[PDB]
């Protein structure tokens, strides 16, 4: 009933971000609160710069980010099970809304990506005036190029999905058509 | 048999919400008390501090109000069952009861984390001047806010299903008239 | 052949104790050891005053009584396959005895609880004296609140046991006459 | 084909057993080394003392003990399975072999736990003048009140199954005259 | 409908290559930054260091090639489900550039393999002279013969795959002429 | 098609040497580095201490033995599988490689033990004069005995298994003849 394009490309792009924020759950951010020092005497510094720099972790993001995307399918797979039930093209224009509504929740991650972290590249060394570290002080944050590395490849996935989705809308439209 | 808006987007929320707290069970709870910290040299200040600022944390607390919620469900499918041994509308009425059960669960959750917690924002600094800790001290809290953003997205969907229980029971009794 | 009442709603709360004990061992109890700490520089009195105020822990001894509660309906399933075996009302008595021994372990189990620990609450501050700390120290207990409360969660899911078994005994005893 | 008596209780007893082991090996035992401490400023005390007093965990026995309880079960089984493919009363006295094997590990385990550790009760303070601890230096054991608890336990467990063992083999030469 | 040798040599290859990977991350690997310590006082050179000679880990690496590889086949195994679908040689074309995109995938990724890491052995001893480290400092890595093991194990594998691939490519040329 | 007396006893011994490589991995080698210290002040003479008596772990050797031992049986069976399509005596000459080449694997990683760890005693104490410790100092393992008793175990497995292997071959050569 859907497209051929569609499905398929999308299904795979979702399970290799979805291996990807696995295998970079399990390793790459497990320790980026315990390592991240700043060099100071003062304590509860080490806490609020981490807070202030970190408000939310990439992880964490993009964790939300599938979460926002797959319940779509899921409510239109129970809408169909419900469907199902009462047999014992509403349907085309649902799966028109859960893909549109996919497609916002893409966008909206990667403008709130943009927002809280302005370039996908993590420095070595940040500089944190927050109460109660004195002056500024310097601290250090783990794996930055690592952290750098599964961003860009998460970006460019995201990417990929919102073209794709784009690219189904107008196929859908066509066909309509 | 059951309303066709209810079991579709109350299962969908209930999903959402165990991925959620599953997810910040995982990673953002993790060291609220390990890394919290307090600046002072008396011993055993950090613990009681901890326990006085946080009697429960927000998942577990999010943990017991799922169990709960979902217990009227497990109740109501073993009795089911019981029902299909039997066979080997007082089911109606018992579903409006456990649906009404689940409404007042969330409810009291709710209330509960007013009373404990009021305000969604949790802040980076305490002042705790429980005994042993001498006069007032600062500590200072771990992801303050990380946890306020999956504190918002709980209790956003915690109200969503409050709605949805009450708008169930009103066209439940709307089909009885 | 079992009663109406007893088997969906003592499985509800079985599956409930479980729920609710796999919650407390993973996150509640994970530290009662090593964030326990003295206000001394003793060696060794942590360990001695940790093992003097916590023989065997809550999760530990709700772990077990859950496991004895079990090997009950374990042995009579195991018995009644035997029984399909032999086919390729002792039963009956065989059951009663079964909730019966249930109902013993639990008031046992129950009886233990207050015996170890006198009272539900935990309290912050222990006063401990056993060699070799010197005089009286104080020692300070991790989260004694969230444990009061899932203490206090886990005993009335043991007193609705017990009261539910005793019913069962005695709609049981009601059917034989 | 077996006997009605040994089967099932023997069964029980080895599922309570690992059920209890698990419990114990993921709770009791994990911090055995970590928190095991000397009353000394000599390097390598506290593991050369450990060694000394705890050549292998009671945990570790229980599961090489098991382990080797149930591979001639395993053997049987495949034994049992590999006539099977050769249709596609040896057995008898296969089965006595195994139990009388299996009654011998039991013994010889409960043997071995004697050897290594005299009594079932666990001290708090030991006495350690291993090399390279100078004169004699006090060392303290986690938890040993509830590691005597579940080692009492395994042991009941252990001597069950031994008498269990000993009964079906008498039954199975009553039935053989 | 594939050639005989290719899929059943390259599906043990990647099941070897997976089992590697999973003990190496599961052991080898775990405390690769942890115990990462170097000779200085300057707060937050061992975090520097650690990124300036492991941008990324050999772990991470190899994850990554396996997930890219996997990929071509997840993707090919999609289209053959829509292609039964559409029923309810372009599949040996679109099979010839899966695996040919897959020995690129291997190709490029022991470049980046060849490009990081210089060499298949691992040094105790590294020489790291990063901001804010003053001058130039020693550094320890953690278990450099057992990475080095594990890396030439993971190296000789994919050459083995490499030269797998390009053999099967071969051999479908041949079987088209 | 096999042998009746080698199928079934080398998958016992085998299941036999993964449970207890499961038990060991879990729990004895697990703080084999973290615990490893030497009497020493210099930085970074534990982890080259550890890495240069310690090349690379017991448990690890012996997860390889085991997955390189496993790989020919399935090989083995995707030809099998392989040899099932092509449906839709070159096996037994297979078979005979197979057996074969696990003799030489177990034989070949039983070497290898002895070279790298010649005794299976492991002791307390080591001397180490590896760069930069200066002179020679102690260091100390942990939990030599226990290391100890799960190496006898497994080299006596292993043993076991060489001389299945072994007369395996010489029942099927019989067997040709």
């Amino acid at each position: 009933h859907s497209t051929a394009i569609g499905r398929v490309w999308l299904s795979v792009i979702f399970i290799f971000r979805i291996m990807v924020l696995v295998v970079a759950a399990e390793s790459v951010w497990g320790d980026e609160k315990s390592s991240f020092i700043c060099n100071t005497l003062q304590p509860g510094c080490n806490s609020v710069c981490y807070d202030q720099f970190f408000p939310i972790s990439h992880v964490r993001l993009w964790s939300l980010q599938l979460i926002l995307v797959s319940t779509p399918a899921l409510l239109v797979a129970m809408h169909v099970a419900h469907q199902q039930h009462i047999e014992k093209g509403t349907l085309w224009w649902t799966y028109v809304i859960s893909v549109v509504f996919r497609l916002l929740f893409e966008a909206v991650f990667m403008y709130v990506f943009y927002l809280l972290y302005p370039g996908y590249a993590m420095v070595r060394l940040v500089k944190c005036d927050v109460y109660p570290c004195p002056n500024t002080v310097d601290c250090f944050v783990s794996r930055p190029t690592e952290k750098t590395v599964f961003t860009v490849f998460m970006l460019a996935a995201s990417g990929i999905c919102i073209i794709l989705n784009v690219a189904e809308v107008v196929y859908l439209i066509i066909r309509a058509c």
